[PDB]
C-alpha cells in the first residue's frame, strides 16, 4: 500500500503537470490572438477554437508568403519568424497535452485511484478483524486461565 | 508517512524525467552534429564536448 | 536532487520512529497484558 500510494503521488503529479500544461496553452494562445491581432479568441478556447486559430496562424504565415513575393521585407522576415515560433510554442505544449491524454492519462489516475480506495477498505476490514479476533485469543488466555480453577473447582 | 511518500514519489519522479532530459540532450546533440557537418560530435561525447 | 535527498532522509528518519513506535507498541501492549492477568490474579489471590 505505502510503495503504490507513492505510485499513485507520481500520478497525481502527471495531473497537475496536465493542469499547468492545458493552463499555459490556454493563457498562451489568448495572449498570442491579441499579439497577432487575431479575433475570436479573446475568452476561453475550447477545441474549435484552438483549430480555427491554428488554421488562420497557418493562413498568415501564407499571407505573409505570398506578400514576400510581390516585395520581391526584413520586417515580413522578422513577423514570419515570430509566426513560426508562436507556431511551434502552440506545437510543443500540444504534443505534450496529447501525449499525456496518449498513455490513458485521466483514465490512468482513475485506475490508480481505485486501487487506492480498495486497498484501504482492506486494510479497515483487516484491522477490525484484528480487534475481534484479539478479543478472541483474550478471551481463550482467560478461559485456560480459568479453566485451571475450574477443574479444581 | 503515506502522504509524504506520496510526494516523494512525485519528486523521484520528477528525478527521473530529469534523467530523461538529459538523455534526450545527449542523444540530439550527436544527431544535429551530422546534419550540422560538425566534426567530434558524431560519436560518443561528455558534457564538456 | 537538494529537495529530492531531504525528502528521502525525512522518509528515513519517520519510518525510524515508526520502528520504534511499533516496537513500544508490542512492548506495552505485553506489559498490558501481563497487567490484566496480574489483575485477575490478584482478585483470586486476596481470596487465597
Amino acid at each position: 500500500h505505502t510503495a503504490k500510494a507513492a505510485e499513485q503521488g507520481k500520478h497525481q503529479s502527471d495531473k497537475e503537470k496536465y493542469e499547468r500544461q492545458l493552463v499555459a496553452r490556454e493563457r498562451m494562445i489568448r495572449e498570442a490572438a491579441e499579439r497577432h491581432e487575431i479575433r475570436g479568441y479573446n475568452g476561453d478556447l475550447d477545441d474549435r477554437r484552438i483549430a480555427i486559430f491554428n488554421e488562420r496562424i497557418q493562413k498568415i504565415l501564407n499571407d505573409k508568403r505570398r506578400e514576400l513575393e510581390r516585395l520581391q521585407e526584413q520586417k515580413v522576415a522578422a513577423e514570419r519568424d515570430a509566426i513560426a515560433q508562436t507556431v511551434s510554442e502552440l506545437n510543443m505544449i500540444n504534443s505534450e497535452i496529447q501525449e499525456y491524454l496518449d498513455r490513458g492519462g485521466p483514465s490512468s489516475l482513475a485506475a490508480n485511484q481505485r486501487a487506492i480506495a480498495n486497498l484501504e477498505t482492506q486494510m479497515a476490514n483487516l484491522e477490525g478483524e484484528m480487534r475481534e479476533l484479539t478479543v478472541q485469543i483474550n478471551k481463550l488466555n482467560k478461559e485456560i486461565d480459568n479453566s485451571d480453577a475450574k477443574k479444581r473447582n
